[PDB]
DNA sequence: GCATGCATGCATGCATGCATCAGTTGAAGACAA
């Protein structure tokens, strides 16, 4: 009853997405008309926008104005009537289950089986139980079992590493026996930071644009390994090998490295330093409500 | 006929290939019959 961490499937689901986005396109085409293939799905899904430290959202103010009824019954069924037929052609080539699937999604029903629910089979149902027991044991603070789970999981030739916070917290409350925590974190980062589609990202990703998980997690957690102090110039040397260098938040990680080094003219240059990266992190992002707090601290330093 | 496998295609940089101090030297304007 939880998301699976393996690449969803082969099967039907492609032909279903076919039917879906093909029909979508026929209706939206005739709709702009009246208002006046993996690739068809691709263009289709394509032309569309793809007191505390909140990445504040973009709120409503310069946005738009009001609309007034577009769509009576007699006029919707206009736009519906033709594309449904063109659909009657390749519907003739997809399978019965997907005839009825398209039929119902087109009546506006919504399925009550899931892609997981219907992908039957010895092996996957076993993985499903394995991963469940993982997520359960981790909820239970049963770090030992949990760990056993995780290990037998990743042993299996199907699981992609989308279960890393799995370890990153698991191996984290497991001081016991294994290289851990930062080990995993900076490992993830080093491996998946270069070149060396669906079924993806925010908490996994590749290069050229940003990479939540591994990056920021080791990138603060090492600074927490320096709250273990009271290391830094290392974290800021290899933090100081950008660029993605639009990673503004990592600009704030850098400025944090300088406020922690600051804790004689050396300490000056470290406070000068943090003063610089805070605004080069006015790049944009959006942190630290008043930087005048950071700066009141920097004046407690200036003493 | 339908499902598994894996090879073809497509697309962003990169790498191979192929074309694009000192001497004699003359020339120019002033000057005499």
């Amino acid at each position: 009853m939880f998301e699976v961490p393996i690449t969803l499937t082969n099967r039907k689901f492609a032909q279903r997405r076919k039917l879906k986005y093909q029909y979508i396109n026929y209706i939206s085409r005739r709709f702009d008309r009246i208002s006046k293939q993996q690739k068809k799905r691709r263009r289709e899904r394509h032309w569309r926008s793809v007191s505390f430290e909140i990445w504040r959202t973009v709120s409503s103010q310069n946005k738009q104005p009001i609309n007034k009824q577009k769509m009576t019954y007699h006029n919707f069924k206009k736009i519906e009537k033709i594309p449904l037929r063109k659909m009657e052609i390749p519907l003739l080539h997809c399978t019965k289950e997907n005839k009825l699937y398209f039929q119902s999604i087109s009546r506006g029903l919504e399925p009550l089986k899931t892609s997981t629910s219907e992908v039957r089979n010895y092996r996957t149902r076993h993985i499903v139980t394995l991963t469940d027991l993982l997520h359960l044991n981790v909820s239970r603070h049963n770090w030992s079992l949990a760990y056993k789970i995780f290990a037998t999981l990743i042993r299996i030739p199907g699981v992609q590493i989308k279960s890393l916070w799995g370890i990153g917290v698991e191996i984290l409350d497991n001081l016991s026996n294994s290289s851990s925590g930062l080990d995993f974190l900076q490992w993830m980062c080093q491996i998946y930071s270069s070149k060396s589609r669906s079924i993806v990202p925010p908490f996994q990703t590749g290069s050229r644009t940003h990479t939540a998980k591994f990056a920021i997690t080791y990138l603060w957690s090492s600074l927490i390994n320096c709250q273990k102090s009271m290391l830094i110039d290392k974290i800021s040397e290899w933090v100081l090998t950008p660029p993605f260098m639009e990673d503004a938040e990592v600009w704030f990680i850098y400025a944090s490295c300088h406020l922690l080094k600051a804790d004689i003219n050396q300490v000056i240059k470290h406070i000068h330093y943090v003063r610089t990266f805070l605004k080069i992190c006015l790049d944009k992002g959006g942190f630290a409500v008043p930087s005048r707090l950071i700066e009141n601290q920097l004046k407690s330093f200036e003493s």
